[PDB]
């Protein structure tokens, strides 16, 4: 199959990504664009190949966490609009314009000072901007309709800026109680109505994350922001249970057994702390993944991997680079056998969602903390590359 | 002051690393060498520059998790011996000899097949090998005297290989009960005098990790493997409290406030889940760090940062890229102010070790999971460089 020195790797199924984009496309209104959210290295799936695939199969724009993530995509030959969701220091204004990155901003002072930096360097390449309106996320963005007006005016007065969007972020659209979500929607529409009544024409409006796209597709407006769903993962249990859109998981994480041994002699202590004592004929397979790869140490004596289609448990503590599992009394297994850490094997499955449940977190965290040291392979039209 | 687009960075104090190395050197026997452990991107501090500094200031070899980690060091100009502590596939044997990386092995069959690959290439480089003995870690390594002996003869007979060392690993040396650690010591020594009685001359003998170097410096033999200590962190509260060796923590994690706001208008909800509701005169600051950087989401309504010399609470949930914090009623804080996330500022400190206690994990995980997206800056002779 694949040749590696250390035998741990991720497979991202781009056929799955395409199918997710199509399922979402067919769910939200026909005219709505998709902005594929490829922040944090593609939610740990690899920003570039996900971005490239997304753009060919129904996305129009990309979103990222920073200018540096956006430049990564440029250097990969990507020319679609890239929006930085977080805050960008005035330090990087010039660099942003040069690499044609779209920045979010929401403050008069920032817009004017951005304009002055660009006026000095004199480039014809204007800096693209979106305005973030905070309707209750409480994170970034402007909060009253009157400060919003000033921001718009300052942006429109700035000839080295170009306004290409305005947005908000829902903070509870994945929850069974939709009260807050509807209050946010109705505040955002409100602020926009206010702008329209001052004779201001709107650029691209966008508010839905995956959760709201699915539960409130009527909010898609000109463009949705598809993150977790792109990766074939649901924003919550609730959203999944609505059974409105069929997503398929794009990531699996795999490895090969590095060493197998029957624990014939003493001491039969396994791993740091000696927290697991194996039986005399207990078989113990060692695997090349650990907590510095993003495989939580809280999975010590708790997690489960797949080997020849069955669940075999983590025995003893997770270490920095390796774990051990029990194949049981006289269990069969060889050096080189393929193991799935996240995903499917035969008819068994250990989803990223089950892993997040074990660890009292969410699927976003389990994928987006997968270390860059784990190489990514991509599957397209059923076959593997770079 | 540092310029960045997104204002989050690590500083690694190489003056601290030099002192830790000195403190360890002065505590273990004069003739013992130090192998600096820089696996996992230097325990998230950056392997290249820690390794570079270490080799100028007490270390004479390095250890890594994998061939690929070793090749990163070699490309940066590093020439010292580099040991792979984990298992390496026979597919990487020609490569490892080309780049002069030292491989761990402990299997007769592996020895022969590696010799055989080189033999075919008429290789003029000999691949350097260390033998892992498993004395109770139960991870990797050979477990009996008798298997040990055959492994040695295979390797001695394999003339495109070169035996340059032999080790074991302690699994409990950071615990107040030393019983198992003394049994592993004793078992290792017995395995090694068993070899000597067949007239086998031994290469470099190494057993101690940071914990064993500090509590059992008499076990240093020819070489120790200094990991966590090199970074200025103790392996456990017990080891620290022994008060034997003073270590200085090398890493701090910083950011600048992306935005500061007073929560005047409704709704006053902060972050995903609306789990925190601010007071009307309460100041919320947003920071450009979140769980994809390795800032655990389990800090959501729990973590602390330092700002102007004091402890300010995380408010609401950690997000993928950003956290929010409370500067309290009528706050005092601006955009651009510097915040310490891990580390010290004026009176105050939030140590890696206290973050680890809160998350019920260990300092190793806390630093080794710091994402590569956070740029690392180094301090050397009081001054800063990238
Ligand atoms: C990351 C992000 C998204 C995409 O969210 P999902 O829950 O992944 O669909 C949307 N909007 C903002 C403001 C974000 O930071
Ligand atoms: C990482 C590692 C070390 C060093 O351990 P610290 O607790 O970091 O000093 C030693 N030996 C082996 C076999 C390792 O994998
Ligand atoms: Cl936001
Ligand atoms: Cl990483
Ligand atoms: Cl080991
Ligand atoms: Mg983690």
């Amino acid at each position: 199959m694949i040749k590696l020195c250390r035998e741990v790797w991720i497979e991202v199924n781009l056929d799955a990504v395409k199918k997710n984009l199509r399922a979402i496309r067919r769910h939200i209104p026909h005219k709505s664009k998709i902005m594929a959210v490829v922040k944090a290295n593609g939610y740990g799936h690899g920003s570039i190949e996900v971005a490239r695939h997304a753009l060919e199969h129904g996305a129009s724009e990309l979103a990222v966490a920073s200018v540096e993530e956006g430049i990564v995509l440029r250097k990969a030959g990507i020319t679609a609009p890239i929006l930085v969701l977080g805050f960008t220091s005035l330090s990087c204004v010039k660099k942003s314009a040069a690499w044609n990155i779209t920045l979010s901003a929401f403050q008069v002072d920032w817009m004017k000072e951005a304009n002055e930096i660009l006026e000095k360097e004199a480039s014809a390449n204007r800096l693209a901007i979106h305005i973030n309106v905070d309707t209750g996320m409480g994170r970034l963005g402007v909060r009253t309709k009157e400060e919003l007006l000033e921001v718009v005016k300052a942006l429109k007065a700035s000839k080295f800026l170009r306004w290409t969007g305005i947005f908000t972020h829902f903070s509870t659209a994945d929850e069974p109680d939709t009260t807050l979500t509807k209050l946010q929607h109705e505040k955002f529409i409100s602020f926009l109505s206010f702008l329209k009544k001052q004779g201001i024409e709107l650029p691209t409006v966008h508010m839905c994350n995956t959760a709201a796209a699915i539960a409130f597709p009527e909010f898609s407006a000109d463009m949705i922001r598809l993150g977790i769903g792109l990766y074939g993962l649901y924003p919550s249990a609730y959203i999944k249970q609505l059974n409105l859109v069929k997503l398929e998981p794009a990531l699996s994480l795999k490895a090969r057994i590095a060493y197998v041994k029957t624990m014939r002699t003493e001491p039969r202590t396994v791993s740091y702390g000696a927290t697991y004592i194996a039986e005399p004929n207990e078989v113990i397979a060692t695997l090349p993944i650990g907590y510095a790869d993003g495989y939580s140490r809280a999975l010590s004596n708790r997690g489960f991997v797949l080997h020849r289609g069955k669940r075999v448990p983590v025995a003893g503590r997770v270490t920095m680079d390796m774990i051990m599992v029990s194949l049981g009394e006289n269990g069969e297994g060889k050096q080189g056998d393929e193991v799935v850490i996240y995903g499917k094997q035969k008819g068994a499955e250990i989803s990223v969602d089950e892993v997040a449940e074990m660890l009292n977190t969410i699927n976003y965290e389990v994928v987006s903390t997968l270390s860059r040291r784990i190489p990514r392979f991509y599957i397209r039209d059923g076959e593997i590359f770079k």
